[PDB]
């Protein structure tokens, strides 16, 4: 129905005019979602209205996805082999900042994880810890993970930091669509148009696409849709370069391995239709 409903059950406000919510605006993120209602992949992001004024802040203007749905079922899978900026590399080794918040999630999920010095610090730096967080979630080998799950029932998880394998993701949607066989065909359906939206695009292939998520909707009606969503580390490489989406990332190169996320994530969908 509506996400600020689930939200009252961060940069997110309810808007005033009904089928829309307020984001908080960034100015990589606004740049981007004006791009983007002139481009081929319009019709797979949330419809972008302009900017608003409330209590002397800026918001983005969106459409709640959420809107035309009974109940809605809701997965966010974060999409990319590399999850931060190539300039916080750069900024680590020229002056970091130490991060004590970090140090004691890697703690908690593997005490052997950090290194003497870091233990001594009780800190570490910022793409230590993403590196760390990828490589024990399916982002560094599948190219994409799970971050959350919000229920029908009001239930909502964020426990999947150590879901890694090809048969722990299928087990997570095998769980997330309970045997609707019609969701699963509308989803894959769905992500089959926006492969081939995402291949065409003017957008896609001059933007580094780094923190972006797909948002997986559906209800008890069997009505199931897919967004791209947040643009807030979404770049233009410089001249007249290109990215292929898929190839490996080295430092220099800018790529962020989104279309082997995208490709891994339909091959599991497919694997699980025809369990
Ligand atoms: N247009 C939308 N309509 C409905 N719900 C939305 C919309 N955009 C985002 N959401 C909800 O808000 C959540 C967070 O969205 P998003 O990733 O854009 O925010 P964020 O504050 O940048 O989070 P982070 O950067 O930590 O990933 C989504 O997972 C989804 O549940
Ligand atoms: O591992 P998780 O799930 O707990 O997520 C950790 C948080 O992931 C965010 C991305 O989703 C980062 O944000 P940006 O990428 O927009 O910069 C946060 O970074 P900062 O603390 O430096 O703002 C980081 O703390
Ligand atoms: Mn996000």
């Amino acid at each position: 129905g509506s996400h600020m409903s689930w939200v009252q059950l961060g940069s997110f406000k309810a808007a005033g005019t009904s089928g829309l919510i307020l984001k908080r605006c960034s100015e990589p993120e606004r740049y981007c979602l004006a791009r983007l209602m002139a481009d081929a992949l319009r019709g797979c992001v949330p419809a972008f209205h302009g900017v608003v004024e409330r209590d002397g802040e800026s918001y983005l203007q969106l459409q709640d996805l959420l809107d035309g749905f009974d109940g809605p079922c809701v997965l966010d899978c974060k999409m990319g082999v590399r999850t931060y900026l190539e300039e916080e590399l750069t900024k680590a080794r020229e002056r970091p900042k130490l991060r004590k918040d970090m140090y004691k999630k890697m703690l908690a999920v593997d005490p052997e994880a950090p290194t003497e010095e870091e233990h001594a610090q009780r800190a570490v730096t910022k793409p230590r810890y993403m590196q760390w967080r990828e490589g024990i979630s399916s982002s560094t080998t599948l190219g994409f993970r799970i971050e959350g799950i919000k229920k029908a029932d009001g239930s909502c998880s964020t426990d999947f930091k150590t879901t890694r394998s090809r048969e722990q993701v299928l087990r997570v949607f095998e769980e997330f669509v309970q045997g609707d066989e019609e969701v699963l065909r509308r989803y894959l359906n769905r992500l089959q148009q926006i492969r081939d939206t995402l291949e065409v695009s003017e957008f896609f292939r001059r933007h580094e696409v780094i923190g972006s998520s797909l948002l997986f909707v559906h209800d008890h009606c069997h009505r199931a849709g897919v967004w791209l969503i947040d643009f807030g580390k979404t770049t233009p490489l410089p001249d007249g370069q290109i990215l292929d989406h898929r190839r490996p990332w080295e430092e220099g190169n800018r790529e962020d391995g989104y279309l082997l996320g995208l490709d891994n994530l339909i091959g599991i969908l497919a694997s699980l239709a025809e369990r």
